[PDB]
């Protein structure tokens, strides 16, 4: 039983988006996914609501439930974890339990200088527990994307080879109540399996 | 001394880019602006550690602070709050001592959903206190705009009639460590010179 939490209290990151499909991904591939929401208005458990989601869906309201994705979350291959936005009892929940943490970060100048505390907390777990990030609405940029990709390095930790770039899809896709492999768009659909292929790497 | 107060928790909003190009903007009317970071991670106070800004920066520690800003900035015409993104003693901080509250949010399914909490807040005060609701990072995906623009009525509360579009200039310009008006894109200057002349009039 396994466990991948993507955490980054600084909203506006990706975690959610990425959470629905990645994991729809990691479904489509056999594996019984499980995702736990943990955001206190359960946004990713609403874009559920609409239409069956290709993964298995629950709404953790505390703490107390962040703990227990070990014990009740057995029967299931992958947990993935939607942090919330604020590094409360959640963000330190999280990688207490989980076998792998994903750190959604965006090319902005100041909106990946909160990721650092996330970083901080895993070494509070060294048992040690797996780490990357994940480049998210990554849009063309140059000059910035390797501010961030300098500055992703200097936390020690590395980033999968693949960015989820800022396509249209991601947004409507949501909407709508289903991922991109629900769509028609070969690009987007691309790079979350590439990512989704990383990510099994990890468990090797 | 009037105050205004960008609030809105659900972070990746656009509160601090739009408190920076709208107040720089103020600044460029004669009006002697003082902004106050209250970000735990000081955002928009370390993106004033690069240049001069048009503006005067203030960090607020604690909502000690927030509550101060009446007799402490009071020297200044206007005083605009970057609100944080946890609605703690922060959000609600804001609402008591401002005299006018703008609601960034963004064309997202669940990223408006984190306002409702700032709209409720406001009802507490009513001395009533004036509010409005932004619309950032326009992007021009139609069909959600209007589920956006919908959902924003059914608030009570009203937004201005333009809206900051989701162009490059303003994630550039920030990296820098200065506004839009420091750049060569009219447009990106247009709206907010626009939005600001709506803002202002707000006081008459
Ligand atoms: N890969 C992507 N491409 C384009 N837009 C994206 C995107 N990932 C996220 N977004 C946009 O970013 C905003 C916030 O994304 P998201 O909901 O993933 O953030 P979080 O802040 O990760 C959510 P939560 O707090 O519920 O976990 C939304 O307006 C969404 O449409
Ligand atoms: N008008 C706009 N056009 C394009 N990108 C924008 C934008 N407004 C904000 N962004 C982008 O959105 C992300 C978050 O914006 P911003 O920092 O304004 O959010 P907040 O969440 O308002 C910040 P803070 O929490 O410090 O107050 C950044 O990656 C930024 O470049």
């Amino acid at each position: 039983m396994k466990v991948i939490s993507f955490l980054n209290p600084k909203g506006g990151s990706g975690k959610t988006t990425a959470v629905i499909n990645i994991a729809t991904a990691l479904s489509r591939s056999g594996y019984n996914i499980a995702v736990v929401d943990t955001d206190p208005q359960m946004s990713l458990t609403n874009w559920s609501k609409a239409g069956k989601a290709a993964f298995d869906v629950f709404t953790a309201a505390s703490e107390k439930d962040v703990y227990g994705i070990r014990k009740d979350l057995a029967d299931y291959d992958f947990a993935i974890v939607d942090g919330a936005g604020s590094l409360s009892v959640i963000t330190s929940a999280a990688v207490m339990v989980s076998d792998l943490v994903i750190i959604p970060v965006t090319p902005s100048p100041l909106d990946f200088s909160a990721a650092g505390s996330v970083v901080t907390v895993l070494e509070a777990q060294a048992r040690k527990v797996e780490a990357r990030f994940l480049i998210t609405r990554k849009i063309e940029m140059a000059t910035m994307l390797n501010v961030l990709k300098e500055s992703i390095k200097d936390t020690g930790v590395k980033a999968f080879r693949t960015a989820i770039t800022q396509r249209q899809v991601y947004v409507k896709s949501i909407l709508d109540g289903d991922s991109v492999f629900e769509s028609s768009d070969g690009a987007a659909k691309g790079e979350i399996e590439i990512l989704t292929k990383e990510i099994v790497r990890i468990f090797e």
